[PDB]
């Protein structure tokens, strides 16, 4: 039965996808993002399927121009956190620990600067939580090297500004406070605004046409079509997009007695907007029936490492024991992790059996202007469209879904 998926795979059509979509970034809510989208919807079309573009709104961030952060006068190097208001303000440095509810409370920050620390809660909780005791903004500083890159997940007027600095830095200025130091700080912010976009996924559906052999059965393989900024996105996740398409061009020259619905979907850097928005378009009854969602998120990168399946909560489902079965068949032995930071766990949310495919360790160029198409291995992406389409093919091939029962490891 594989050879009906592996005979087929065009390593060269993905090639090509890749190619195509990753002339520019794909900013979720832009004229790019747009375009893949206008491209997406006519490859589906021209391997015959009906293709639908749901659209969804949601809060856009435009880096602040100006980060300005500085102790008493030393100026120093910060990142404000995306989502982050603006601010002018200049008031006393005041330590909080981590910024839990109790940190923050028994100490006095009104109109002032908190100092936090990274560590378990999110950077929202932190912010939001210093900003409910009256400070004015908060400094957040990192638990390794290099800057504190990080998001305050959406949008909220009830946040203050927020920059992060890094660990070496940070650990300094709490040092200080400890000892007993009165320090001032300055935390300016500007530029940053909040704007409503339109983002869209694209779904293409294949239904059963086998006959009395057709079952209620309903897979799911998707992928994000967007990257973030700056990075052309070649591999995340044009490669997944490009396996997705191919799966479904492969699919329609075959008979299936489950419903295939082949989807790609937007703004998923943004926090899997796209995938939430899709998810909640399900009925009761869709969920009920879909037996497995593949997600396809960087799977072609010649500088990544092997192959591994992923799922949310680090236990194997069908989709695992599906994508095992192939690779037992196909590659050999692939193992599973868990992880989530990707669409999977928008389906894996409603108790659908779902499974991240990717390359890890992941590559260098990880959303970064390298991540382009000179990376890309068609070996590779051709190796996964084999796997992943033969663990479909194992459902949705004609005749009672049969699992064997096989031995694969769990891998962090
Ligand atoms: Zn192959
Ligand atoms: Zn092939
Ligand atoms: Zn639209
Ligand atoms: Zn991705
Ligand atoms: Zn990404
Ligand atoms: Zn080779």
């Amino acid at each position: 039965a594989d050879h009906q998926i592996t005979k087929r795979t065009d390593a060269e059509n993905m090639y090509n996808t890749i190619q195509f979509l990753s002339q520019a970034p794909r900013v979720a809510g832009s004229p790019e993002e747009l375009k893949a989208v206008r491209y997406i919807e006519q490859q589906f079309k021209s391997y015959g399927y009906h293709v639908e573009v749901q659209p969804f709104q949601f809060e856009g961030y435009t880096a602040p121009s100006e980060v300005t952060l500085k102790i008493g006068t030393e100026k120093k190097e910060g990142e404000a956190f995306t989502y982050s208001p603006n601010s002018d303000v200049t008031a006393e440095l005041v330590y909080v620990g981590l910024g839990t509810t109790a940190d923050v409370a028994g100490k006095d920050l009104n109109g002032k600067i908190a100092l936090i620390q990274r560590g378990n809660i999110s950077f929202a909780d932190k912010v939001r939580n210093a900003a409910k005791q009256g400070a004015k903004a908060v400094i957040i500083y990192n638990n390794t090297d290099g800057k504190l890159n990080g998001t305050l997940g959406g949008s909220d007027a009830s946040f203050v500004a927020a920059v992060g600095i890094t660990k070496q830095e940070g650990d300094a200025l709490a040092a200080n406070l400890r000892a007993g130091e009165k320090i001032t700080a300055t935390v300016k912010v500007a530029g940053a605004e909040v704007k409503t976009l339109t983002s869209h996924n694209v779904i293409a559906t294949k239904k059963p046409d086998a006959n009395k052999k057709n079952t209620n059965d309903i897979i799911i393989i998707g992928s994000h079509h967007d990257s973030v900024e700056k990075a052309p996105g070649a591999n995340d996740d044009a490669s997944g997009v490009a396996v997705t398409l191919e799966l479904a061009r492969v699919m329609s020259k075959l008979k299936t007695d489950t419903e295939l619905r082949f989807i790609t979907f937007g703004a998923e850097e943004n926090g899997l907007i796209g995938s939430k928005k899709y998810a909640a378009s399900l009925s009761e009854d869709e969920i009920k029936r879909t037996i497995g969602m593949f997600q396809l998120d960087m799977v072609g990168s010649k500088d990544a490492g092997d192959l591994i399946m992923y799922t949310i909560d680090g236990k194997k489902n069908r989709v695992t024991d599906l994508g095992a079965a192939a690779s037992s068949r196909l590659s050999g032995v692939l193992p599973y992790g868990q992880e989530g930071r990707s669409d999977h766990e928008s389906f894996h949310a409603l108790g659908i059996p779902a499974a991240l495919f990717i390359h890890a360790p992941v590559e260098p160029w990880y959303h970064t202007p390298n991540d382009t198409l000179d990376k890309i291995s068609k070996e590779k992406l051709d190796n996964v469209a084999d796997i992943v389409g033969s663990a479909v093919y194992q459902a949705a091939r004609p005749g009672e879904l049969v699992i064997e029962p096989i031995d694969y490891p769990r891998r962090n």
